């Protein structure tokens, strides 16, 4: 499925990430966008063998198990499969489990390069929350 912007953050509020963790609604609509683009099917193949899943691009040697990565911790204790599903409640389970670690949201590259640093508040105004 691929979100709209106030969708996605609809979504996520409904979901407690607004301030979760500290950061702001904002922050976590631009994270998924410069991740995903809002689509909850993306996946991108790295490197070292493992895989980024879904809105929030979770990755697979220490989040969730995909059966084919080396070194997989499966810290998420979830399924790689799971996140790519249409609600995002998998993948914002995991997410406030990777932020609570992955040094905040600098576990996401594309949010520490594309959204940290400017007014992310942005990403939600005009929504109707
Ligand atoms: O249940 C839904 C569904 Br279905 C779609 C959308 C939207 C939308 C708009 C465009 Br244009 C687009 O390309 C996509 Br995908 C979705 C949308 C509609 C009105 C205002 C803002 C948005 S937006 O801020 O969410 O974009 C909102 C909800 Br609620
Ligand atoms: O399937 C949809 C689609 Br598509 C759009 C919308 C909405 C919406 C529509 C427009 Br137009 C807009 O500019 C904005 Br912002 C939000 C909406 C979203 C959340 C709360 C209230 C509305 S409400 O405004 O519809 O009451 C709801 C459903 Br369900
Ligand atoms: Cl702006």
């Amino acid at each position: 499925k691929v979100f709209g912007r106030c969708e996605l953050a609809a979504a996520m509020k409904r979901h407690g990430l607004d301030n979760y963790r500290g950061y702001s609604l904002g922050n976590w609509v631009c994270a998924a966008k410069f991740e995903s683009n809002f689509n909850t099917q993306a996946t991108n193949r790295n490197t070292d063998g493992s895989t980024d899943y879904g809105i929030l691009q979770i990755n697979s040697r220490w989040w969730c198990n995909d059966g084919r990565t080396p070194g997989s911790r499966n810290l998420c204790n979830i399924p790689c499969s799971a996140l790519l599903s249409s609600d995002i409640t998998a993948s914002v389970n995991c997410a406030k489990k990777i932020v609570s670690x992955g040094n905040g949201m600098n576990a996401w590259v594309a949010w520490r390069n594309r959204c940290k640093g400017t007014d992310v508040q942005a990403w939600i105004r005009g929504c109707r929350l």
